[PDB]
């Protein structure tokens, strides 16, 4: 990231802290948890209303020293009054403005919002899971500001949970209890926290909500896959994402050795002196050296992230994912809770900035066997059959001679978004009680309102919805203003937020109570659909037919004669 955004960055983020303080009141109030009292207080957002902040609620032990890649377990309990009027840190992570490395082992908190402590009746609840493919991210309110929900009579939790090689190193010897998926376990154990405690802060423990965007889609999905997780909550919504995105699992038992050796490991591979070297190594060393595990061969294979969520490698007590992603849809209690999902219409543009470095990527859609599904695909992308595959992929993407920037990024939203909601729903359908499934397609283009997010893309001055613009109609951020309530913008928040609070609350997200939506009739797909049905969501709302539906099913026939692994 440039010399100038860092100074820009550097200003805003002294800018915030200067606006956090004066956003702050000293109506200072204590709530019950199961661990003990926890004092909060109440703040103020940029359009005048106010919310009761709870912040750096532990939900569990931190997980430090030995218990250093492993489970998390249950925080110890305190007489006397918490203080949690003041963030936490994030966990560790390479800044994505700066290239530091920043925040903390101790980072498994999470915080409560609500306008009211007491409401006369017990409302909804929704949890936000962050996305950051599993290696940055944060519950911090300069990025996921809860100002805009609050309008709204819901009672709203940010989680944070374990990042990286700390939150998904992998071992396959059963003798050392780390089989890996340690951050999702994270994300469990807040969700067990959140069943026995909203209560506590005038939220419904029969009505939560769960949902989260990229990584934090697949996140969610995986909260409604695992069975640690059974009748935990009762809607889920997936932004951008699921279980079974390319990018969203790896078998990454090979890897911490390579990562033990960058980081200066002297012996041999054995997950035993692996493990031992890894524990002891400073938490910023491991997680500035991610970066360097992935081989050349996974980069050119599109393995996104070296270590992520896993197929464990044996099962303990805490195991979240005993199977792959597909297999355990099959009989996940989550099929049978009202879902929402949806994209926006530009998913790959997000991918500007990496072609701007590396121009040579545009040449793969020339034939593009390398974005062949891997388990389809040969090692060398060399077989007569994937170059077959590939060109299926290439009829429906490069629309001239020669594969361009636009044709790569449109590949990409497929290739990472569409064809995986596709396939889940498919598989889905196969296995469910007929609990309804609502899409959406967020189309709404601003650049009057933004998020950081679009500083790491270099989205500045691009048009068309990338992946993650939608986040700044839900969460205020150190990088917004207020805007008139006319506007444009202001409709958008006024819209999404309504929309998912409306679903939140009685698993339907129609409401003729929310502006736009007078002439919608969002009816959930059915199985014998052949085309999907989202409500799309720009200037105006409108149901339609899902636009990407030709593309998707041409990625489909390359499972032709290979029908059982679709």
């Amino acid at each position: 990231v440039s010399l100038m955004e860092k100074l820009k960055w550097k200003i805003k983020c002294i800018e915030n802290k200067f606006l956090n303080y004066r956003l702050t009141t000293n109506e200072t109030v204590v709530a019950e948890t199961e661990y003990g009292k926890v004092k909060g207080v109440k703040r103020l957002t940029v359009y005048d209303d106010s919310y009761y902040s709870f912040e750096g609620i532990p939900y569990a032990q931190p997980p430090v020293g030995e218990l250093r890649f492993k489970a998390p377990q249950r925080p110890t309990p305190w007489d006397g009054v918490r203080d949690c009027c003041n963030h936490k840190d994030k966990s560790v992570q390479v800044d994505f403005i700066t290239g530091k490395v920043c925040g903390s082992e101790d980072c498994l908190y999470l915080s409560v919002y609500t306008n009211n402590l007491n409401p006369e009746t017990k409302r909804p609840v929704l949890v936000y899971i962050h996305g950051g493919g599993f290696i940055i991210g944060e519950n911090h309110r300069d990025m996921y500001g809860p100002d805009y929900f609050i309008k709204k009579d819901v009672v709203l939790i940010n989680i944070q949970y374990r990042l990286g090689a700390l939150g998904f190193l992998s071992l396959n010897s059963e003798d050392l209890n780390v089989p890996g998926n340690a951050g999702l376990k994270d994300q469990v154990m807040a969700l067990r926290w959140i069943k026995n405690n909203c209560a506590n802060f005038g939220g419904n423990p029969d009505n939560i909500t769960v949902f989260g965007e990229s990584a934090g889609a697949a996140s969610t999905h995986y909260m409604m896959l695992t069975e640690q997780t059974r009748g935990l909550f009762h809607r889920g919504i997936l932004m951008s994402g699921n279980a079974i995105c390319p990018w969203a699992n790896t078998q990454c038992q090979h890897r911490a050795f390579t990562l033990a050796k960058l980081a200066g490991y002297k012996g041999e591979d054995n997950d035993k002196d692996v493990l031992e070297f890894l524990m002891k190594a400073k938490p910023q060393d491991l997680i500035k050296l991610e970066e360097k595990v992935l081989t050349l061969e996974e980069r050119t294979n599109k393995v996104m992230f070296p270590f992520g969520p896993t197929v464990e490698p044996y099962q303990t007590a805490d195991c979240v994912l005993p199977k792959h992603p597909r297999e355990m849809v099959k009989t996940a209690w989550g099929n049978s809770i009202p879902t929402m999902m949806g994209n926006t219409s530009y998913e790959g543009l997000f991918f500007t900035s990496i072609l701007k470095q590396m121009p040579l990527l545009v040449k793969e859609l020339e034939t593009c066997v390398n974005f062949v599904p891997s388990e389809l695909a040969d090692a060398e992308r060399t077989a007569p059959e994937t170059l077959e595959m590939g060109a299926k992929i290439k009829k429906a993407h490069v629309t001239g001679e020669t594969p361009t920037a636009d044709n790569f990024m449109d590949l990409c939203s497929h290739f990472y978004f569409w064809f995986p909601m596709h396939r889940l729903l498919q598989l889905r359908f196969n296995h469910t009680s007929g609990t309804p499934v609502y899409l959406y397609r967020f189309d709404f283009d601003s650049e009057d309102l933004i998020n950081p997010y679009r500083i790491m893309r270099s989205g500045r001055g691009v048009k068309g919805v990338s992946h993650t613009d939608e986040l700044t109609y839900f969460f205020w951020n150190q990088l917004a203003k207020r805007m008139p309530k006319e506007s444009r913008e202001y409709k958008t928040i006024e819209r999404m937020t309504g929309i998912w609070t409306q679903f939140a609350t009685t698993g339907n997200p129609y409401s003729n109570e929310i502006e736009g939506m007078e002439n919608v009739s969002w009816d959930p797909i059915e199985k014998s659909d052949e085309v999907y049905k989202c409500l799309n969501i720009s200037d105006e709302l409108k149901m339609i037919d899902v636009p990407e539906m030709g593309k998707i099913k041409q990625w489909e026939s390359m499972f032709e004669k290979h029908r059982d692994l679709f």
